[PDB]
């Protein structure tokens, strides 16, 4: 397994305009167009990914590629986040998924938050920061998939994934 595969599971795969969990017009494998409620400003913010008219349909083919980067995106943004960089490193490959995972979902300055939660997995306390992780409206708006990460981050294994 690996975070390809994981985030496959996390997201899906739409190839026409979607509103995601908190209603925001998206596409392809959980990329997000805008917050915007026009689906005229989200067929527009496509096209402009896309490089082409669209008219809010794309290939299997395009939205892979917009995964690729977005993955990519999100890894170097970490990687030069003050808060995140130091976190990544101190943790196994395993583990260094579940962070990217978060941070796919809800941008690195949204994980930057979780505080707390980052220096319980800095100083290696996987239940601590587990329980932690759980007191936030990531847990209680998407709890299926925030406790898939969790376990992510407890076991430092795929358990939570095999299967699905
Ligand atoms: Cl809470
Ligand atoms: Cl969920």
């Amino acid at each position: 397994m690996n975070i390809f595969e994981m985030l496959r599971i996390d997201e899906g795969l739409r190839l026409k305009i979607y509103k995601d969990t908190e209603g925001y017009y998206t596409i392809g494998i959980g990329h997000l167009l805008t917050k915007s409620p026009s689906l005229n400003a989200a067929k527009s913010e496509l096209d402009k990914a896309i490089g082409r008219n669209c008219n809010g349909v794309i290939t299997k083919d395009e939205a892979e590629k917009l995964f690729n980067q977005d993955v990519d995106a999100a890894v170097r943004g970490i990687l030069r986040n003050a808060k995140l960089k130091p976190v990544y490193a101190s943790l196994d490959a395993v583990r260094h998924c579940a962070l990217i995972n978060m941070v796919f979902q809800m941008g690195e300055t949204g994980v930057a938050g979780f505080t707390n939660s980052l220096r319980m997995l800095q100083q290696k306390r996987w239940d601590e920061a587990a329980v932690n992780l759980a007191k936030s409206r990531w847990y209680n708006q998407t709890p299926n998939r925030a406790k898939r990460v969790i376990t992510t981050f407890r076991t430092g294994t795929w358990d939570a994934y095999k299967n699905l």
